[PDB]
């Protein structure tokens, strides 16, 4: 029953080599339908991302579905699938799909399908009021199974949606949003070949935590960032989700952030600015400063972060201490060397809250650098 449909096929000419302007941001909408619906540019990107982890911080599973030109010569649109087991084994692949289809149905639901020539696919389906999302994985020889995210807040997702471009933006022209807010998650999946033995494993999460991201831009990442950190987390009653970028020379090294903080399902802080209508401060913790926390394998040696939410009418705000607890993925983003960069995914251990609070929880996070000056 689709009323809007966008279907792109790598094999056709759906990708143009000069810039394209997205359709305008829709206030108080999740903007789930593609903003580049008929064709994309070599610059443009769109993201639908669904991440999950268990309440004990021992299992994670995330899937990022992209429309962009990055995977064309590898045969299609890319999805990033990463999983971590309780014995520390991890599975991560970039999967390529020749066709990406997204539809909005008469009932208001949104469906997406990344589809391969061989019949494999990853599909998603999102409720009209954004309170549930489901993914189905059917990738022969790689991964099969299901994932589900569900929001149970007394306040609807719609009441928390950005009402203006500025509330939806990391910086001008870069949209990054969290339209589902706090979610409970489950995963049931089977992987064909896991670990150094290449043997089959199943992965289960139930009543877990996690989050959804919807983002898009005509601006390529290197033109506004050379370092980024993203986490979704649950810390006692708090649910938080943040992207913070550090600028490349092309934006005069300015930092940007989108962050949201919920208390038992109610929004208490929405920040689209860094400290320097709430604001966040995000400071790296170095291993000479704190004895707990892993570092990644590249030039960024931090062992975690301090995340502060500041309000103009709040004396002390909220502060959360983030420590890298378990490695998920690790991949280089430059040739190796003493300044070699990379990307590192984490299960985080996180504690804190307002003044006088010391809640404890976990997060699923990642950081990236790219060698743009």
């Amino acid at each position: 029953e689709p009323t809007s449909s966008s279907s792109l096929d790598i094999t056709s000419n759906c990708i143009i080599e000069t810039p394209l302007q997205p359709s305008d941001f829709l206030p108080k909408s999740a903007n789930l339908f593609p903003k580049f619906p008929e064709r994309i540019s070599v610059d443009s990107w769109e993201l639908w991302e669904f991440d999950t982890f268990d309440t004990n911080g021992s299992v994670a599973f995330g899937c990022s579905l992209y429309r962009d030109a990055r995977g064309v010569e590898q045969g299609g649109f890319h999805a990033e699938v990463n999983a971590l087991w309780p014995d520390g084994t991890h599975w991560g692949e970039t999967l390529y799909f020749a066709v990406s289809e997204v539809v909005e149905n008469s009932d208001g639901t949104t469906g997406g399908k990344w589809l391969s020539k061989d019949g494999g696919s990853i599909t998603f389906h999102i409720a009209s009021d954004y309170t549930a999302a489901a993914l189905d994985f059917n990738v022969p020889g790689k991964v099969s199974g299901t994932m589900e995210l569900r929001n149970h807040a007394n306040v609807s997702p719609t009441s928390n949606l950005p009402a203006s471009d500025a509330e939806a933006q990391l910086c001008p022209g870069v949209y990054y949003t969290f339209p589902m807010g706090p979610v409970a998650t489950s995963v049931t999946a089977t992987f064909s070949s896991v670990g150094a033995n290449g043997e089959s494993r199943e992965l289960f999460i139930s009543s877990g935590y996690g989050g959804m991201v919807r983002g898009w831009s005509a601006r390529p990442w290197p033109t506004f960032m050379n370092d980024a950190y993203y986490v979704v987390a649950q810390v006692g009653p708090y649910m938080l989700q943040i992207l913070r970028t550090l600028g490349s020379v092309f934006v005069q090294h300015k930092p940007f952030a989108v962050a949201r903080l919920y208390l038992d399902g109610s929004l208490v802080s929405a920040a689209n600015t860094v400290v320097g209508g709430d604001a966040v401060r995000l400071t790296k913790v170095q291993p000479d400063e704190k004895s707990q926390g892993l570092s990644g394998k590249f030039r960024d040696g931090n062992v975690g972060y301090v995340l502060e939410f500041a309000k103009k009418d709040s004396e002390h705000g909220w502060t959360f201490q983030i420590s890298h607890k378990r490695a998920v993925w690790s991949e280089p983003t430059s040739a190796p060397g003493p300044d070699g960069t990379g990307k590192s995914g984490w299960i985080e251990a996180i504690s804190g809250g307002a003044k006088g609070e010391n809640y404890e929880g976990h997060g699923f996070g990642g950081q990236l650098q790219i060698p743009v000056p």
